[PDB]
């Protein structure tokens, strides 16, 4: 007849904030595929490779509360001249040298990784709104080749 | 010549179980995303959130065995008044207040976290089925700002 | 000479049926763009939107084995009151309250969405098939704005 | 008799406004192909191609509620110094260089990317309209060959 | 006043050339209807239908460059004694068997699927040119019903 | 030399059919443009526009097979009694209200849209024969303006 | 015996409109064919070629609720300095430059291509109108070879 | 005045290469739908479902580095007796036996599932190259139902 | 002023090796959730469940210094008979008897846990390399339900 | 009746400080996985490995009382020329000799490992926030295999 099992576990991931929007469930953890680079791109140190575009989704906005959102985003620089630069880290072995990523914001501007040099201000309407980025590959020297991987925090500002 | 290094660990986790339909490797343990929450969408008792969806999978279902299935989910309830919202939990400092995480069935009811009143049946078919749920944030009075992870187990009734 | 680099990774998805007809691959995931609609359309409970139209292809259909096929659709209704309505869930803020999406068969009839109601049932040819229906917003109350996700998984009775 | 199987899964994408008119389903998300350009035509700054059309449909317009709708677009600019040009984002390799694309609403003017400056303001009548705009490249320089995609939001103001 | 909502997205595509042409935006990915077929056309070895035409457009072509282009398809083979048959695609169930696509350039013979064999050339004039290209459907034994779609991409080479 | 550039892509489309007659590709996937219609003339249940010709155009047929061919049609009917009433899609927003599309055969008898109801039969010729058919609009009731798209499929018969 | 098999996919495009005419089938998309002229025809700022006729033909007209009809224009515009004249599109490449596209109503007067400036009123008789435009070429400078394709909707005021 | 709240993670993956070519970001983890095939045409050794096209698409090719590009897949076979045949995995439960795998290069014949054995070599163009691959069904007996999901890594050799 | 408290501690696990690769720090230590699977599966001596995948990856290859690698599992064995069958571990209570887990290299074989007996050869290059390997259950009975936990450590011998 | 048996025991671990800001439990005693790194790569002094991320999330911040935050590293050195180079141990056998751990702040820079030389400080919004950090090995001769294990104590600076 009835048979009851056990079945399994579940985890809910969020965070209350008091703001006047509300980042989606999308963007609170999301992977920016880059794909691939050659090393010819980042021959030399300033060069850079093509761009990925990502985005990141507020909900709920309230335009009565504030009208603008930027973004700062923090992470390990590769070095202490290269503060606009993101380290490479997935493992101790195996990951590209002389090269880090960079996060663009909506001017088309390198954001300094300190998590306190916010975007440049978006204007919001009510409602959903997306805060466009991209991504790329700077070259600090002769880039040789590996894994390409990298991690960043963001905090959102709203005046 | 031949090289030989040790390499590492490989933990299985698995579960054998007499009964209809198996868990999928999925839906065993998983973390759902519910994203940001504004304060202001939880300003008083009875506030909830929007919703986010969720499924558990199970496989290998034989409906000559069980022909439906429910779920029953367990939990530390936020306090004795609320027996269907799930208390927070990560850490001793900066969760939210006042806050809860709710799960649903497919018929859009909060269910009781005592893991013995099963959500509404669903017809099961051969092989795959996928039963629906949501998770959304209930307010149990005015929401204070912070971190809002919540766990819980399930299990599963065949008849 | 021949220069190998690691490229990457490929995911194939599907599934083997015992039918006499096979789901086709661009409809077991497909999405549905619904567009925009207005508050004013859906001010009170009952209010309906415009409908905007999707198949289900079924491919191989050997009408020896079956001569009809039927689809039930299993979600999250919005409430215990609306059983033909499904719930909204994209995240926990930002989504429209007092909406769901309504699911309506051939005949222009709403499904309920338990799993287990089945569509009108629709002669069957030889090869190709492709069976109708349309997806309207159905107001609970009076609408408020926001994004308006759902999603419903559907199985198929072959007669 | 009857066999029942799994199907597979719909998603429904959309938005509640409240606003004169709703955004059509075809513009909501839309994909403009450009074709091909050459260099040679793309040889210096301030170059630009030939131009592509494409329209973004506004459906249910009420005239009592708005008489004119403009549209503002955001996404990332190519520099500092082009704030009316799109920035290029496909993959980490392969796109052109010193190209972007610039959008010009029913003015002939390319609208600047910062999600705040509208288009001309166009004359609704009731029921469907259709605003027209056309998106052709422009090189900030001696353009070079590659793949020459780009992404941006719009919102949309009634007055 | 002016209210403001969130609109929908954009997507761009094209590309930059260094070529003496460019590919037109309407030729860059078209879809050819070739209709039905009996099994009857197709009862052996060998059998072809009637043909469908597909032009691909050249615009800004500049004869000082180059006088001659010349076009090379690439797809997947039926199989290794059919190189110039393409394989059939859309869905691991309900296609045709035994029967593929074969691409007749303007001289009426099948092109090899490899990528790397160019049509007959054609002579340029400068401005728009439009070479003209047949889709047939060829058995490779008594074809059996189904859907019989394919995909191949294209390469212009300029003399 | 020569200069190579990527090109673009094709897609063919097409069906094998065991049938003594082949749909034409031009019929396979047809647009037909029934043009506006006033309120005026769709202003009570039962009222009927004016009619708009399409043909189903059949070929290579060979009446040694079958002398006869019919046509049904399968869409979205507009409420459970009017199954001969096609409904509107196009979009969540916009569309007329009350209305629907009627499908007719040779007779002028409007067709039941349930994918089982044939047409009257008409007699084939050997090689091409062109199937007649009309659409009108159909008020339900009193008629709203707004857009008034609509789609079928069909499937031929051979007797 | 009898054999059926899938026959395709019918379109159906229409609109629903309170006014006191309707516009015919063959009005409400049309393509003028305009042919050539050359660029010794267009030479400078002001230049002009020969017109083009088209119609705009009004159905089903009630002189009781109106009279007169006019009609407005609405595309992209060429640039500022000139309003009244179309700004071509087909791609990226190989589009004439320095012309537009001008429409003329039965005065012989170019419109404005705002969508909000009707041309000359046009009195009207039951049942069927017609109303006569022209479209010509207009140089804004020194005309150079390409294709020179343009589109614009219109709307019809009826008083 | 500006309040600052914790937004979120954005994890970066991408891969600096030594090579004439850089796989696209599409194409570095994709996912490919096969759809539904049923039992009744995998029911013997040997039998072969329906194909599903997929692609590698390459960006920045330099065919001054090289001019030919293969590729090779790595992943379980299903048995020792079919190196080409990819097994199945999701979970421990459901999946079907006696199916696996199979991917086709653009000759049609299956690859051998090791990583070391090439697929026929494609010449390439500089720039944007799309290698085309299919995936479909074998059955290396009578195939049962169940979940047929499968994974494989490839490889990119350039010569 | 600053205020400091003791804040935590850090472990960092590792292992320096001479050989041709690395082992990713995603591999030395990895969870392989099978889910659940039915005793109905596992009813008799050799009875095996549907497979999980796993990888083990390898960073920073130098082909120059080996060409191929290969994975050996050691663990606990379930008895004499079956030493390619893993025996579960958990706790003293509570496991499934008559199970174990059988992990399976490239070929579908399944590994002798003794640590000696090495997977097939695979064909490394340059950087990343990705070994696939499978882990199912395996019955030496009729099983009965019960945790089923397993662990197995591996070592990688390169040539 | 009841049956009641002694269960066993629950140890917690935590700590109550002064201070702007709480340290997350996950963050208190964490492992940080650093893989395999070759001694090919650590062969002279100076050589270091790749990275790998961790991170120190504080919890509950409260920017009234501190808007920064800084940490500092206490661990024994590996010698008294490397006072950034954390020494190995696990166990009086088996580790790699002439190598340690370097753990790297923000800015990419190595931290001196007294306990008392601070990272450089992160500005701090309300509620959560994340101190990445870095770790890698550090060759202070030609590195030998073995395991590299280490610990180290950290604290806390709000200012």
């Amino acid at each position: 007849a009835a048979t009851t099992v056990n079945g399994g576990t579940v985890h809910f991931k969020g965070e209350v904030v008091n703001a006047a929007c509300a980042v989606d469930a999308g963007s609170v953890d999301q992977t920016v595929q880059l794909g691939q680079v050659r090393t010819a791109s980042l021959a030399q140190e300033g060069a850079t490779s093509s761009a990925v575009g990502f985005n990141i989704q507020l909900n709920d906005c309230d335009t009565n509360v504030a009208s603008k959102a930027a973004v700062a985003f923090l992470g390990t620089a590769i070095d202490a001249g290269h503060t606009n630069v993101l380290a490479l880290q997935s493992s101790a072995a195996g990951s590209a040298t002389n090269v880090g990523v960079q996060i663009l914001d909506r001017t088309g501007a390198a954001l300094t990784l300190d998590g306190a040099t916010f975007s440049s201000e978006t204007t919001l309407n009510n409602g959903t709104n997306t805060i466009p980025f991209q991504a790329r590959y700077f070259a600090t020297g002769a880039a040789t080749p590996g894994a390409a991987n990298a991690d960043a925090t963001f905090k959102v500002q709203y005046q």
